[PDB]
């Protein structure tokens, strides 16, 4: 729809930024508040630094993608400078939380707990024939209650047939990517399965970053040999086993998400 007709448009008067929580080459991320009661996150684009189609074919896709387990587009501001505005997770990024007093004192419970509510919501995106293509610790934010959303859809696409194939100059971090989409560029659903085996590993270890110890090299030549990531210290075996199912060499056996997310509901209750 035109901004006029779009639901999700606002007159930029409505938001106030209040604390710059980050900034970066493409803009900058806010919390603020809509109509001032409201407490939102509001990412602004950088003129020049690139495409304002780019930057806001990340809301467009939002728009398609609601749940619970998802970070909601709350509203977008189309005028320059663009703004995204999204749901507020004031706990910040996964990776950052684990780290924190809090996120240390967490039980492999609560662990296992959070792992399942990720998977719940690629689960979701799994069944909307979407694939995310950047599912790692650092894009899942964490609320107030301790509730874990799936963020940050700029790589994420709609799946027409089976299959995404990036441009041959394309560079993906090596560590979390599926080796199909490192080797080929294609990526699929089994993409993101592969990435949700490593971001357990940063889930067990409070935000360490996966394969300790090696080169991108090195875990290219390891993965080659058959060898997966080295068990992380005091990761429960359970666990540990399904990492590894995620990490299958033919994407067609890893599991579906919703599998996963199954599997670690029991894990949960039985812990």
């Amino acid at each position: 729809k035109p901004w006029w007709e779009d639901e999700w448009e606002v007159p930029r008067e409505t938001l106030k930024l209040v604390e710059r929580l980050g900034a970066g080459q493409f803009g900058e991320v806010w919390m603020g508040y809509y109509n001032g009661h409201t407490k939102v996150a509001v990412k602004s684009l950088k003129q020049g630094s690139m495409s304002p189609d780019a930057f806001l074919a990340e809301a467009n896709l939002m728009k398609q993608l609601q749940h619970q387990r998802l970070v909601r587009l709350y509203a977008v501001v189309t005028q320059e400078p663009i703004y995204i505005i999204t749901e507020y997770m004031e706990n910040g990024s996964l990776v950052d939380f684990l780290k924190t007093p809090s996120g240390i004192k967490l039980t492999i419970n609560k662990l296992l707990d959070m792992a399942a509510q990720i998977a719940e919501g690629m689960a979701f995106i799994e069944e909307r024939n979407y694939i995310h293509r950047d599912l790692r610790a650092a894009n899942i934010l964490v609320s107030d209650t301790l509730s874990c959303k799936i963020a940050d859809f700029g790589l994420a696409r709609l799946i027409e047939d089976n299959e995404y194939t990036a441009r041959e100059g394309a560079k993906f971090p090596i560590k979390w990517t599926a080796p199909e989409a490192i080797n080929y560029g294609t990526f699929t659903i089994k993409s993101d399965v592969w990435s949700f085996g490593i971001l357990l590993t940063e889930i067990v270890t409070h935000g360490r970053i996966p394969y300790p110890g090696m080169t991108n090299p090195e875990v290219i030549q390891n993965l080659e040999r058959g060898y997966r990531m080295v068990r992380p210290d005091n990761c429960p075996e359970e666990l540990y086993q399904l990492m590894r199912l995620c990490w299958k060499e033919r994407p067609e056996d890893r599991p579906t998400f919703d599998y996963l997310r199954s599997v670690l509901e029991d894990f949960f209750t039985a812990t």
